[PDB]
């Protein structure tokens, strides 16, 4: 049968230091997702460069990845994948509007605007709300 | 038709470059609502103290929460005319003796005032604890 | 009459999204008590370090343990008035000389306060030797 | 003779990496609890979803089980297990109120309101200490 | 040709002895230059209140931002003759009624220039938001 | 060793508040002096009541006090606190002669009339001229 | 011998009840002696305004500031007989037409008087920057 | 191979305190630079004393260091520390006329002036500009 | 409990210009006078239109109101606002006979004439004494 | 019986249409009462100058000062005859002079009616002090 898709997050800046000082957390804390095409095979991310998406798609593996359950995403970068150069795709620097990368794109034939543009804002890193985190509150949203 | 509300916060949130630092105690504050969809009532803070009033606060993340003996006690309190009015005294130090001379509620007995006003009364939560896996309630 | 306790204490704790990181070293702290059911005394700690002074610290879970010789000791030091208002220098870095210099319990030698500074010190723990079996206390 | 009740305790989430990052451990370290009716034959537990109690009881062989001694547990469970239909209790889902479930129950008259609740107090699964836990100590309670 | 640009600003700064306290929402004001190198044109703001006029206002530090539907509105707006001579309601209170009875733009539609009204308009941030990583433009 | 007296000061009325307006002040804007015996306990002060001085000392904590050095006052307020009742001492009501009460004073048999004087002088509250503060000076003289 | 000062003041108060407004600039004014002791000299306002003469302002709160090249320039500019007695155009708008057109300092350069010119002229000062910790001397 | 310079930074007075009453600063607030030699090693900074540069160069450990890059800087250090006695060095009181310091310095032979007034222009303790801190922004400059 | 009735006062053209000049003020500085049912409420005074009292009662928010206490002024506000349409009162055109006035009014029959008299002198706007104010003197009175 | 007093008046007072100016210095009065109820005696002041005459002035709002010195100063001042009938120079400007000329109160030192003259003698008050909180009375 055909090899499965992993999904995987990873956090970054998102240690949250308790001391007499009270509880320090650094403001940058962000959550960036990825995906891994076979087991034991290195996951993919979007690529960041000084803090911004520079429109690519990397391997990134000296990361701390953590597994997740999402069977529309996996249908998703199964279509996705199934093109060829999909790791050579350029989006537009800074990737600022997703629902127009979606539309312009002629990338992906095997993929609707609205699916391409769903798996476009799971790809995209999610700031953590440090208000909520330390309410022990996951504090991910867009 | 009522229901039961709590929303959390940090009173106090200090900046550094890049960094944050929070008391290890935040705070819960409890609020009601008459009718779904309707505003949630809770005990006003002003100042970082209670001013003694109660006062609708909806642009607050508020999540449903049951307790059967609330409700009843909810039902009470808000049958008396006038009880959004309400105006206890400021900083509301002395519940025991708030609830032993209030004449305002006559359908509502000393210890179910003082049960209500227990449950109204914002409290502190330890983060390390809440962090750790448990709610620090306190 | 006179009880001997320590207590111990994770001075740093990391927090990771369902996760938390603790340093290899904990601490463990002692204190005393000077009658059944009285408050525990010990050395006060503030911004992580010691400030010189003696305070009662009843919040924390307190374990008996024995030493005659501190017991002994420990009656010697509180039979001083003004024993609890004793204000050592900020960090308590000189042990020897603190001793040395101390004019404030002359029923007390030098060796002898000095022993007894040594015992209310907090020590590190190592938690890898503490979790194999053994005490980690240096 | 009749056959003796096995008492039996797994624990979740519970490992402590010691490395060059000091102890890392998870949150969500549990403590489960469970018996046998006869040497051999299943164990059974209280189950989870989602991390929340349902309020049925099943067999869960899959996880390590460490044997332990309590006298009083064995009596309450011989009592329990008299009872036709003990494997289909099916208590309040999330099984907030322990004494509120034994005084309304009706399912075990061979048990008093006391001793059922006493039984459904040990079968509760229950926290790790983490700070406890990494000084040594069980840091098992409620 | 055509340049658009913000500033902020705290309208309020309170003064301690060595220290400062402002309003948690600070104040966004946006503008337009019609040729690179030439003044930035704003709506005009006298006591804290819209004037209803539009000025030059250089001594600011204004940082370009991009907007390709603002653009096209902007060059609309300037093609009129008397543009900078505009005087709209003190207060500025109705933006949506203003453009309805506006008759000094007639090569603009009122949902545009209501558009337009509503991209000039100065917004409140949120610094608490605005610290945490977030811009809180409101 | 003997505990350590800490000094203290607090301003009243004192913000200047920056707006189109200008700068605005209040007139009433004052400086006032108080001692700690130990770390943590009450902040003493002489007692003000319609903006005059009643003659005695009180406990105000409900007032944010900021930390100061002055060796020769730690020396006064040692000398002054070493006397039982000091607490309890009622200068003449409005405190407007400090030379007199000074010289007349029997109540501090450990201090010179010189020692108390300059005391009295320090706890005196002082006046903040705005026209100095506005300068970004602290405007404090008596 | 020559010592240079400067002095700042608020040009208007305004006065409510129990309060103070101030504008959002004060002045600061230059002066210099020519000997320890002796009187300051700084340029003369009338009604706010510079009146083109050299006046004598003990009255005044005088800091001691240092400036080599000032000094110079004071020592070269009262070598003059009737330095005192000098009465430049009332307002003194123009610094540079000033020192230009001057016959009466021919020890000094044109370049030279208008750079004294400037140092003595009253320059307004930011209260806001200044609060904040800087100079607002513009 | 030869040892690396890092370069750190530490904030004095700069923490802005949100509240009911908004959000506090302190007009104090002040970002100081300083440079270790090789790792491990402690931290030089220029010296300050009573709010005033001292002209002297001073190990400070106490503080909490933040590591940022610089290639010019490292290169300028490696140069500064390679005479003998730059520890030693002691300039004008205030440190007022950076331009003329460097100019007027025979202390290091191997650096130029243009260089030497860059490196005292980096060691310059630098005021926190509270209004565009409040921004989020550094509010960092001369 | 029911709720606490505040009070307040307000002053128009009472600003004394410092400057060369001397002190300039305006000759028409007033002081006025309203009351708040409830907190965070609307500020009620009486109507003035042409410099002149209309004889009605209006909401006037606009203006910057000063707390004030008068324990005997909130009881008569409390026996006032007690009765149905006193914000619908329209006495005589310009107040001039205040005496008259109570006497004649039957629309306040919780009220003493005394009484009603009492608070329509203390809601009465009264003339800043300019001479009195520049001595730093409220310079309030009828 | 004695009793001392005080009087604050404007000396020019200008007017504009709507509008008053006052001049930087105010003018503080002094005057003494031989008994309750009795009235209070000043220098005389004709042409904004003082006459060197001694008159009642109780048109004026005098406020009760206390100075235990100075009425020790009016017991002997007025238990001369012929007091009120005093003339000194007129404008009254060398007080030294006039004490030590003076042959009416021989019950009086020189020292003595020199203090008591410079009590009586008008006080200039500076109103911007004034307004501050301070007594501008100079």
């Amino acid at each position: 049968s055909q090899a499965k898709i992993s999904l995987f997050y990873t956090e970054e800046h998102e240690i949250m230091k308790f001391s007499w000082r009270g509880v320090t957390a650094d403001t940058r804390a962000l959550r960036r997702f990825g995906f891994s095409l076979a087991a034991g095979r290195s996951v993919w991310t979007l690529e960041m460069d000084a803090g911004v998406l520079t429109g690519r798609l990397i391997r990134l593996n000296d990361e701390k990845w953590t597994e997740m359950k999402d069977d529309k995403i996996v249908s998703l970068i199964e279509k996705f994948t199934s093109n060829k150069y999909w790791s050579k795709v350029n989006f537009p620097h800074g990737m600022l509007d997703l629902e127009e990368i979606a539309a312009n794109s002629k990338d992906f034939p095997n993929m609707s605007e609205t699916d391409l543009c769903f798996l476009l804002h799971w790809l995209n890193p999610k700031k953590i709300n440090l208000a909520d985190r330390m309410l022990g509150l996951s504090g991910v949203q867009e």
